[PDB]
């Protein structure tokens, strides 16, 4: 039986059912969430959670806005920080601490990100960090150390591309990959409270990617995830979410490595972009559904739930107690990549938490990155257009 069939039967027999809308489309993340819910539902007498897949994360936020418009919302949903900011304009969210959920021990990197006007409105659940995936076999073949600095990284990609006859640094031309390069060239998105997409560091980061394509060391991936394109052409490296860990492990026909990100200098790893989502609880839920949500959120933050979830997926454990749990410890003792993901989670940056950020990161900035990389648009001209389109949107609403 599929975990979802088990959940269907649990919920059919329950007196109260709290809907949880999510953007996991399959693989380990969907299975780990479903397994967690099956175990929680077994503990409860006539009280259950029903996970409902809404497609991916942007399908989820579109369907959540339409749910408001149709007058009928789930009890819980996954949300990015910028989605929480949007739902707060409508005052749609219950303060988490009012519900009774204890948040002491939640990483302050994650807890700070869910706190708005001093109030926590999300529970960090599935938080990822960017890591360096590499081909251990291909680096060994050419005597190339794992690069520790941006300078070393560019040098390695050129040395390995020339030897193997193809570009070996694989990337999606998207806001997530852009953020890695932007952040570690000294970039910041807010200057004196204003959103700035066309700063010198943004032009420098996009120009670096464009030059990498022209010089033959950077390969744009335009169809599917990087881990869905492995096997065609030489691969050395990618900068990608920790949540891609199980997908790379199943796809790679080589010895997969995971390292901390190249930084400006060897004094510190590079900053990784934090992705994945928080759980939120909707005000429109009944008292009884909100009690299920409270018990569910406390279960999700328990050291065992966090240990099983993060080791099944490559998401970062969100509590200090998860790291003390023997299941976590047994996994980490067999697999150094779990400690590498935790160490990289210490060097973590977020994108702006503006209500408009979902639309800006995909339709405005994402599109300028694609114009520059796929159609050789001038990076400054592409980003100047992105700045005007973003200013017009913010001024709009
Ligand atoms: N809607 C909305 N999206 C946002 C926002 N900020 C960032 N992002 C998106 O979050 C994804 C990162 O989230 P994360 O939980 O770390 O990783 C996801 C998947 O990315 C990754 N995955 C899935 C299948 C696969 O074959 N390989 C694989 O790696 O696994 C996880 C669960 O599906 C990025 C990826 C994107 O969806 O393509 C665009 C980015 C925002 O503000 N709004």
């Amino acid at each position: 039986m599929k975990p979802e069939d088990v959940i269907k039967e649990q919920c059919a027999r329950a007196k109260v059912v709290a809907e949880l809308w999510h953007g996991f489309t399959g693989g380990a993340p969907k299975a780990a969430l479903e397994n967690l819910v099956v175990e929680f539902n077994k503990a409860q007498q006539g009280r259950c959670v029903r996970p409902v897949p809404q497609g991916g994360f942007r399908d989820l936020s579109t369907k959540i806005k339409a749910a408001f418009a149709a007058g009928k919302v789930p009890t819980m949903a996954q949300a990015f920080e910028n989605n929480i900011a949007l739902y707060l304009e409508a005052k749609a969210l219950l303060p988490i601490e009012s519900l009774g959920v204890k948040l002491q021990g939640v990483n302050l990197t994650f807890l700070n990100a869910v706190r708005f006007g001093g109030v926590v409105y999300g529970v960090p659940f599935n938080k990822s960090i960017q890591v360096l995936y590499y081909n251990k076999d291909l680096l060994k073949k050419h005597g190339v150390p794992v690069p520790a600095t941006l300078e070393e990284f560019v040098a390695a990609a050129k040395k390995l591309s020339r030897a193997e006859g193809g570009p070996v640094y694989w990337f999606q031309p998207d806001a997530s990959t852009f953020a890695y390069f932007f952040f570690n060239l000294g970039g910041s998105y807010l200057k004196d409270g204003k959103l700035v997409l066309n700063s010198k560091e943004a032009v420098e980061a996009l120009t670096l990617l464009q030059n990498g394509v022209k010089e033959g060391w950077a390969k744009p991936i335009t169809s599917g995830y990087i881990n869905q394109n492995l096997g065609s052409g030489p691969y050395a490296f990618s900068v990608d979410t920790s949540a891609g860990y199980t997908y790379y492990l199943r796809a790679a026909k080589f010895d997969l490595g995971v390292a901390t990100l190249p930084g400006r200098t060897k004094g510190q790893p590079g900053y990784g972009l934090v992705q994945g989502t928080n759980l939120v609880v909707f005000r429109q839920a009944s008292k009884e559904e909100q009690a299920v949500a409270k018990d569910f959120l406390e279960f999700v933050l328990s050291p065992r739930a966090q240990a099983v979830f993060a080791t099944a997926t490559g998401y970062v454990p969100v509590t200090e107690g998860a790291l003390k749990d023997p299941v976590y410890q047994a996994y980490a003792a067999e697999n150094p990549d779990y400690a590498t993901i935790v160490r990289q989670s210490r060097y973590a940056k977020f994108e702006p938490a503006l209500a408009e950020w979902e639309q800006i990161r995909f339709d405005i900035l994402g599109q300028a990155i694609k114009e520059a990389i796929l159609n050789k648009a001038d990076p400054k001209a592409a980003l100047d257009r992105a700045q005007k389109l973003a200013e017009d949107l913010l001024s709009s609403r």
